């Protein structure tokens, strides 16, 4: 079938490229970067987050392949001399196919600006453009608190390794359809008040950030960060996509976990 | 129906509920303590938690409610004040109902004792019966950590909110069949290493605790806790059994969060 | 002597100034906003850091003093109702005073930048330009380690109820001469390893931060921020100058903490 | 001068007390363990607080040394392999010493029992007998907090590398006369309210904790842990007194801190 990879750019990974090309050659393999059934990314796991975002209008026909050339990635979790072994049950066709849930955000402005749409597969993240960072949390239309701090963070379960591990979020497992929310250096006394736990939303569930002064924020999907202006509304919600990985082996994500925080 | 109705004990509980039995006799409801169909708890959470354990052999033929005469509840939510409406709709059947997870902990121990196992509505922890608390935690039989420090805890969805969010856990929506492991001052440094974020896991993950030298743990389960001898390992796993409530309005968790711990 | 009062600017703070502008007009008191011995801030703790930073160079002949409007804070701590008995005894001379420390902040550029020097009453951070932050940090000119995250916090004692509590920095006592540092959103791997845990540095020690690749930092000094280019090193360590505060009645730290953060 | 030596009791330790007291011989060296000048320590650092207790009445004329048969000790942080150089200087005389402050702990009872007094090297821990763990904090007669949790840790400075790290507490430079007091797994809700943050005192301030309704508490100091009956106050003030060590070479404290959580 239709197939592409992406590079990260250096020496160790443009060659193992070619050299994967030059193996699906002895198959019935077609090359195809605009409509690849098969995504394979070589490098990191920012790596694979752009092949993600490359392809984010098909996910429903690709299934992705991670190899990672320096450290183990949760995305990119094969090593690079299981390449041929790759090529060989990739291009037989015939596997099975893993998903994962991924975060919709919409933003909202007032009169110019259409409305916005995004689809996260780590965490978006919400910080002021300058001042300070004050918004009111609404939970399916029931106010829940006003927060203030340096910023939100609302992760997929796949996710929650990476920016949400750093804010003290729970780390789960990616077959929960969840989203969970993270606060980042929140200011409570006996005026503010915050929850300070993370919070773990289920599908259709609507977590919704308005602005209380300022209506200019920093707004972060996964490595992409723009500056957004007359904001009304950013809204989060477990999307109704899905990504699909092509599995070829048995490689848990509990022992992903493992050999990436505790030893391997 | 056959009902009954647990007292905190005090003047305030006992009262209302001499009045809501005697409520119960203008309509077709029959007084059963034995096989009751529906369990009414007047007092607080620590009630409402006893009459759970009282009746967790009929947890499928029943269907509770909970209130408050104190401060407001998670599992008693409904103030005394509704205690005439509550009687009301309660004789006249036709309620739906709302099913909370439950947690299964599975004790073992060597030759002399038979496998022991517990249901709990909020959490299981582990701690040592005096000396220092070090255990293996093994996840699908797949070893994942040493743990050293103080204990653990395993907590359902809905008692996120109790211990488990004391030790920096997420609280999670009850809807979310899941279980929460969160950690007790755990020790790390260059040669003992802990994950220290908690964990979620999803239906039909088992976490196993097992013993490094002390054989022996102080093993609590809610309100219960028991020092447990020859202990061969500690056995985590969501419960295929669910406690019933009964429901008459809305009263979202999440809201039920914002009351207890922002304000009401 | 020689006075001058700052106001926050609202109708409250400027109408209480005026007023006190006038009762110190009954005693021989001078106005004098160039070499005041007095200066009395009106208004929030926001008001107070300014009048510091507008006389950070005759800190040695200042006894300063806050007044609060709104809520109460940390450095103006004392109510509107007693601001004419604060003009009796402030004109009578003969009070005590109370020092505290402050926290110096030097910043070293490559050829084209003279070394510059700041003075912080509550903290300095660092963050970076716009890519991943990481730096090295030099205790005493010994590596202890390369942090990556989102930034670093270092906060004078009388500083730590504020930015450095929201990160989960400790509370101290300001007769303390101590500087502490935190971590913002720090990121821990096998690979990446950091302390974690809050330091807290006394006087003479100093903490070095060097760039790791990128050598632009976003550097802020109380409500200062600066973007900084070409930054060979930063600087921190306890300032040899205090900050003098006029002592007319006991309101201890510990209590001022306890109205802020439990209840008043 | 008079000396005696302490072992762990492994094989390994016992043959290096062993060939150190035949180094002291050909000295002027007196082995006493009565009135001993030099204390030396052979093993962990549970082995060195074991030498602390064991003569914590002469304090003032006694220079700890410790020596490390396994993994580096923030008190025993000497390697076996100095062990012959460390006895040249020794039995030379002529040495700096370095002193660290030290926990003073104090239990008022009612009739029956006399206040008992503690000196702790590293912390102070007090937790329920068995019920909830509820106590009224006061800071120099000044009430503060209701805590409501597992139970508090007072930690002195060396003291924040062990238990105070693991509850989130601060690391702070031994030659700061302070102690620090950290919370274990606090409930805060809207009606029970705890700071949260660490507190670090100064000198002569003290800490007073207070029963509400139980007065049986566990308390431990250091490795030693007793039930106290009939409780009337905790009181925690920094020592007057200090323990000494014998300083041979430079091995700064934010080394041995990099050292045994970083890497080595
Ligand atoms: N070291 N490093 N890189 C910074 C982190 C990069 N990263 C990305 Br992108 N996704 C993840 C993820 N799911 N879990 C952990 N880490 C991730
Ligand atoms: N104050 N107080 N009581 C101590 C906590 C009692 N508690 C019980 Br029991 N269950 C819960 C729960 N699900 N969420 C919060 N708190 C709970
Ligand atoms: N609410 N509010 N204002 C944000 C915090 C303002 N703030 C300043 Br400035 N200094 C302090 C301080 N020493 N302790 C606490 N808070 C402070
Ligand atoms: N691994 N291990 N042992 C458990 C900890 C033993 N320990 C003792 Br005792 N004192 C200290 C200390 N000052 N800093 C760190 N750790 C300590």
């Amino acid at each position: 079938m239709k197939y592409m990879i992406t590079s990260k750019g250096d020496e160790k990974s443009d060659l193992l490229r070619l050299n994967m090309i030059a193996g699906f050659g002895e198959y019935d393999m077609e090359y195809d970067d605009v409509e690849p059934e098969i995504v394979i990314s070589i490098g990191g796991d920012g790596t694979f987050l752009s092949a993600f975002h490359q392809y984010e209008e098909r996910l429903d026909e690709i299934a992705f392949i991670g190899i990672h050339t320096g450290h183990l990635g949760f995305y990119a979790d094969w090593r690079p001399a299981e390449a041929d072994k790759l090529v060989k049950l990739l291009a037989k066709g015939e596997y099975q196919k893993v998903s994962y849930p991924l975060l919709k955000t919409t933003v909202k402005y007032g009169i110019g600006k259409k409305e916005a749409t995004y689809l996260a597969l780590n965490e978006s993240t919400v910080k002021s453009s300058g001042g300070p960072f004050v918004v009111d949390v609404v939970i399916n239309d029931i106010h829940f608190e006003r927060f203030r701090g340096d910023g939100l963070c609302m992760s997929t379960p796949s996710g929650t390794t990476a920016y949400n591990k750093s804010l003290g979020g729970a780390l789960m497992h990616p077959s929960i359809e969840a989203m969970q929310l993270t606060e980042m250096a929140s200011i409570n006394n006996r005026v503010y008040r915050t929850i300070g736990s993370p919070l773990v939303f289920p599908k259709h569930h609507v977590v919704s950030l308005q602005p209380v002064n300022d209506k200019d924020f920093q707004i972060s999907v996964d490595h992409l960060s723009i500056l957004h202006r007359d904001v009304q509304e950013i809204r989060y919600e477990v999307s109704a996509k899905k990504i699909h990985f092509a599995r070829f082996r048995s490689f848990p994500f509990w022992r992903r976990v493992h050999d990436s925080f505790i030893e391997d």
